[PDB]
């Protein structure tokens, strides 16, 4: 078996091996890259998502979310306040403020701990979910609004036409703004590029070992647990590497830099924080390994976590007996 300790690998396609990108994640699998939860992906030094980003300060980002947390520095949720649009520009400037901006630090270990010791007294604002794309539309090599579609995956898998459109996110990030313990929607695949900016810090527990994190979440989170059967869905909550470690959880960590892709894979649990001003791009993919991981994915049907348009025919289609009862939930 490769990998079986489920380290995260980092890949270096050649410009050669970056022109199919369906046979390149296969290729990755091959090796064991799965085994860790994500991938990192280094691209040949030839290529690029787009000329410059010295116009991107006119975006609007319609709903930014301030991130207010609950609990203790290791163990925490978060809640999203909404807030009033602003411009990228406009974003840069207050991620950039005295009050928002990344603190001195050595090195990002030294980093790392200033996030966990501090991240719940501060309320960061994020600029998350933001449809759109940065790949200018000659990049041809890993271009994410360009990729096969999920229902165009599920159509040649199990021969069945399905409605539903997949596009990209454009995620605008600053000191402390953290992604929750997650897997994707239906247990998905998702690749994120890290366009330019600080870096961004990631955690992911292996797919063979999520039920462990699943089980420690509902210790950590009682009465969120009682809620819902599925609560880490809703996104909101936080563990500590320190106090996966004191559980016996394991887990791996690493920090992606502007100009790299990571690729998380099938039920990988991952969360993590941004270093400082940045923009990231971000899209959902399947493969025919996916399949039978979406047919077994958890569901929230409490009706808090609330999912697209193009969710409910995989649910449909994939989950049949569950369909009924999620959709009670979506509506
Ligand atoms: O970049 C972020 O805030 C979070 N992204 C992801 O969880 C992802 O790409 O799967
Ligand atoms: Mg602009
Ligand atoms: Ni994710
Ligand atoms: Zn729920």
């Amino acid at each position: 078996a490769q990998n079986p300790n489920c380290n995260i690998m980092i890949f270096h396609p050649t410009k050669e091996e970056f022109n199919d990108f369906d046979k390149y994640i296969a290729y990755m699998e091959s090796q064991g890259a799965h085994r860790a939860g994500l991938a990192k992906i280094i691209p040949p030094k030839e290529w690029k998502a787009r000329e410059t980003y010295d116009n991107i300060s006119e975006i609007l980002i319609a709903t930014p979310l301030q991130q207010v947390a609950s609990g203790r520095a290791g163990v925490f949720t978060q809640y999203h306040k909404k807030k009033k649009a602003m411009t990228v520009g406009e974003y840069r400037h207050l991620a950039n403020s005295k009050k928002y901006q990344t603190p001195p630090h050595q090195n990002f270990e030294d980093l790392e701990r200033k996030y966990w010791k501090n991240r719940i007294y501060n309320s960061p604002i994020y600029g998350a979910d933001i449809s759109g794309s940065l790949f200018d539309e000659n990049t041809k090599q890993w271009n994410l609004g360009h990729l096969g579609t999920i229902q165009d995956l599920l159509e040649k898998e199990c021969g069945v036409v399905i409605e539903g459109v997949n596009t990209p996110y454009l995620y605008f990030g600053m000191w402390k703004t953290t992604f929750a313990w997650h897997t994707e929607d239906m247990d998905l695949y998702s690749i994120n590029y890290l366009h330019l900016g600080e870096p961004k810090t990631w955690y992911v527990v292996p797919p063979e070992h999520g039920q462990r994190l699943e089980r420690l979440a509902r210790e950590l989170f009682p009465g969120s647990s009682r809620g819902c059967g599925a609560f880490l869905r809703h996104k909101v909550a936080l563990i500590s590497p320190t106090v996966l470690k004191e559980n016996g959880i394991p887990f791996n960590r690493i920090t992606q830099e502007a100009g790299e892709f990571m690729v998380t894979f099938p039920y990988g649990y991952h969360a993590g924080f941004n270093h400082g001003f940045n923009c990231a791009e971000a899209i959902n993919f399947a493969t025919p390994r996916w399949i039978d991981y979406g047919k077994m994915a958890s569901q929230c049907s409490c009706g808090e976590a609330r999912v697209t348009f193009s969710m409910d025919a995989f649910v449909r289609i994939l989950q049949p007996e569950r369909y009924d009862l999620w959709k009670r939930g979506q509506d």
